[PDB]
């Protein structure tokens, strides 16, 4: 079972598998994505997120960010959900088909 806030977990995750492992300038991205997560998805529990929820959060984000930017957010969040799946703590990867990443230009 996986009961925790999406934002909280992301930080937990990044500091475990990304922190000192990846480039410094690159880690900045995860810190940003973390920040974003805290904003667009406040007390959102990982176990409540649905393909729709996520797509919706992603849309709201796209209406104030560029495509490239919104993409980076998604991709990074997606990666954190993977280990959650692999570990067998999360049933369905809601970020799976939500591949739709609203643009801006």
């Amino acid at each position: 079972p996986i009961k925790q806030e999406i934002s909280e977990y992301f930080k937990d995750w990044m500091e475990l598998y990304k922190k000192n492992a990846i480039d410094e300038m690159t880690y900045k991205g995860y810190e940003q994505t973390l920040k974003y997560l805290k904003t667009y998805m406040p007390n959102v529990l990982i176990s409540e997120i649905t393909a729709s929820s996520y797509q919706r959060a992603l849309n709201k984000f796209a209406e104030t960010h560029a495509k490239a930017s919104t993409k980076g957010f998604h991709t990074r969040v997606r990666a954190s959900i993977q280990c959650l799946i692999e570990e067998g703590r999360l049933q369905k990867d809601f970020t799976t088909r939500a591949v739709v990443k609203g643009l801006e230009h």
